[PDB]
């Protein structure tokens, strides 16, 4: 699958 990592603050 395909990811969108982008935890944040």
């Amino acid at each position: 699958g395909s990811t969108v990592y982008a935890p944040f603050t």
